[PDB]
């Protein structure tokens, strides 16, 4: 169970927008830290409506199951606040935000070594979840958070974490599912109960495509009906102009779930591309 945080000790500041049936805010948590020292900590607050009981139960279950698995590349959740008007997940605030924005804002500067490092780190996170047989369900660049920028001056590669899973694709409306083509794999579009570890392999592929496409979203030009038809006709994504990961993207995004490679194999492939 999550550590419970008092309503009183959270201040909501700026809106960072809306996610899938969530409102996101930057905030401050008043806390007694190590050594009984009082702290006021920058936090990310994810807000679910109490009235959507099924959605928040799914949201908070998923967040909890993953938070039981501490890892350097998985986002830290400090706890929850349910004593209020709403249900709130209190999470670490990640200084450089989402990868998808960052890729767009710094497209001109990001090169292949940076891309490789970030792909490697995501692959290691996904390896860890695979070993723990925990399905994330919502891997996309948006949900990669940049803890630390690259510093060439000093040799530091960037560092990333993968955010919490959100509401399960088993409980989300069909209409949201179709909107998330091509991250949601074809087998989950025909039946979301086909959700499986193989799901995350497909989405990982889609995320690599984003990582190589400067913040572009695959198939954004296509409406929901045409996205559905794209899977029905078994299309693949175009190779990015930066083609270095094109083969890995296609191998990952295999219409046969059984044939998608393990994350160990994905890591060895990434390592070899040096
Ligand atoms: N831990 C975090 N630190 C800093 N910024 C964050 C964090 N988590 C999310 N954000 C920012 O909040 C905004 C909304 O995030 P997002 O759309 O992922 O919400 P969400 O509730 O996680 O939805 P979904 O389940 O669709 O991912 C984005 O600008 C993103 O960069
Ligand atoms: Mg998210």
């Amino acid at each position: 169970v999550f550590h419970k945080i008092r309503n009183e000790d959270l201040i909501f500041n700026e809106s960072l927008g809306q996610g899938t049936f969530t409102k996101i805010f930057k905030g401050v948590r008043r806390e007694v830290g190590d050594y009984g020292q009082l702290h006021e900590t920058e936090v990310l607050l994810k807000v679910l409506d109490k009235a959507h009981r099924n959605y928040s139960e799914s949201f908070f279950e998923a967040a909890s199951m993953m938070s039981k698995l501490s890892h350097k590349h998985l986002v830290l959740n400090y706890g929850v606040c349910f004593c209020g008007d709403e249900n709130i997940l209190v999470q670490e605030f990640v200084k450089f935000g989402s990868l998808d924005t960052y890729l767009k804002k710094n497209k001109n500067c990001i090169n292949i070594l940076w891309k490789l490092e970030v792909a490697k780190q995501l692959a290691w996170a996904m390896h860890f979840l695979e070993e723990n047989t925990l399905i994330h369900g919502n891997v996309c660049a948006k949900n990669i958070l940049l803890i630390r920028e690259e510093d060439r001056k000093t040799g530091n590669p960037p560092f990333i974490k993968l955010s919490d899973p959100g509401i399960s694709i088993t409980v989300l409306p069909k209409d949201i599912l179709q909107e998330r083509i091509p991250w949601v794999p074809p087998e989950c579009i025909e039946n979301p109960k086909n959700l499986n570890l193989a799901t995350d392999k497909w989405s990982f592929g889609t995320t690599l495509w984003e990582i190589c496409s400067g913040g572009d979203k695959p198939l954004s030009a296509l409406d929901s009906q045409r996205k559905l038809q794209f899977y029905e006709d078994r299309h693949q994504l175009p190779a990015p102009k930066a083609a270095e990961l094109a083969n890995l993207i296609n191998n990952c995004m295999d219409y046969e779930p059984d044939h998608r490679p393990s994350f160990r194999a994905i890591i060895r492939d990434l390592n070899s591309l040096f």
